[PDB]
């Protein structure tokens, strides 16, 4: 009677896609972690009294440049854009990574989450809570801001690409 679910963790390069994830997944903010690796973590989480079975991959990264592999495309029941609210560049990116994740999955009106992340680190902020709305809205996707360091956060937006999935399913 469980629910087995696969999410695929997008985003620009240091916007926090592993911090993020294993947050979420060990409850705890890792101070060091390998820059490139790409890692499926694995996570039991009960939603609603539904027990789920999440195989989270938290991908290297891409850019405007990059060629989706195929494994960002098989068996993926959701997707989780992420970007940093201390990064305009990483804003304009996660656009194109959203333009292309369209182009190679096609019209399958596939289940996205749009987050942006280190929302703590007030100071640097350079992407407002509106823009990102906006840009969701744009989308038809959800909207969560995040804190790799705040467990809270990180677990509301996992909880959330479910929803959407089960909307979209
Ligand atoms: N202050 C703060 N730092 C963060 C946050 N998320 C990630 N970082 C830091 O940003 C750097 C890159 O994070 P990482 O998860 O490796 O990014 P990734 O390449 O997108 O997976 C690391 O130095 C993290 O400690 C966050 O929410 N707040
Ligand atoms: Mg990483």
């Amino acid at each position: 009677q469980s629910k087995s679910r696969k999410i695929a963790i997008l985003g620009y390069r240091s916007v926090g896609k592993s911090s993020l994830t294993i947050q979420f997944v060990e409850g705890q903010f890792v101070d060091s972690y390998d820059p490139t690796i790409e890692n499926t973590f694995t996570k039991l989480i009960t939603v609603n009294g539904q027990e789920y079975h999440l195989q989270l991959v938290d991908t290297a990264g891409q850019d405007e440049y990059s060629i989706f592999p195929q494994t960002y495309s098989i068996d993926i029941n959701g997707y989780i854009l992420v970007y940093s609210v201390t990064s305009i560049k990483s804003f304009e990116v996660i656009k194109v990574i959203h333009g292309k994740l369209l182009d190679m999955v096609g019209k399958v009106q596939i289940p996205i989450m749009l987050v942006g992340n280190k929302k703590d680190l007030h100071m640097e902020r350079v992407i407002s809570y509106e823009e990102g709305k906006a840009l969701a809205e744009s989308w038809n996707a959800a909207f969560l801001e995040s804190s790799a360091k705040e467990n809270q956060t990180a677990v509301d937006v996992f909880r959330r690409i479910i929803l959407e999935a089960e909307k979209l399913e």
